[PDB]
């Protein structure tokens, strides 16, 4: 149908629910699991860096979009077209939109919002994939990434 939604999807949704939860899915990779496991792995050393490094960056923001519901997590949406969508685009933004996700992931574990975590993925991936098809494509999708920051 759409292999480089679904990757994207796959890659994205494990990173956020593993972040919240601890736990890494073990269920095998769907296709393309080669490039799924590297960039799922790039994203636990880069994603995790960039969520160590700018902690107290990624705090203020979560504190300014006060997310407490499904309604707060439905309006990140229009907030990350304006701020990922409408600026320059490379892997480093690409992994900040990515990582954000995560530190927002685990902010819907502790406050009991869990079920929120899979529309979060699904908006995210929406947002990369619907905004960034051509650029993805031309960068040689998630193989790119990998070897971006091998
Ligand atoms: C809705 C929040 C989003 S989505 C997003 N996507 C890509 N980059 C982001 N940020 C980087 C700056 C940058 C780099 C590293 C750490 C922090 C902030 C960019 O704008 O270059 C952002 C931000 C975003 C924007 C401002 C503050 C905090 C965040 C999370």
């Amino acid at each position: 149908e759409d292999e480089l939604y679904r990757q994207s999807l796959e890659i994205i949704s494990r990173y956020l629910r593993e972040q919240a939860t601890g736990a890494k899915d073990t269920k095998p990779m769907g296709r393309s699991g080669a490039t799924s496991r590297k960039a799922l792995e790039t994203l636990r050393r880069v994603g995790d860096g960039v969520q160590r490094n700018h902690e107290t960056a990624f705090q203020g923001m979560l504190r300014k979009l006060d997310i407490k519901n499904e309604d707060d997590v439905k309006s990140l949406s229009r907030v990350m077209i304006h701020v990922f969508s409408d600026g320059v685009t490379n892997w480093g933004r690409i992994v900040t939109l990515i990582s954000f996700g995560a530190f927002v992931a685990k902010h819907l574990k502790t406050i009991n919002q869990e079920s929120c975590i899979e529309p979060l993925a699904e908006s995210i991936t929406d947002v990369l994939v619907r905004t960034k098809r051509d650029w993805l494509v031309k960068q040689r999708g998630w193989d790119g990434f990998v070897e971006f920051f091998h």
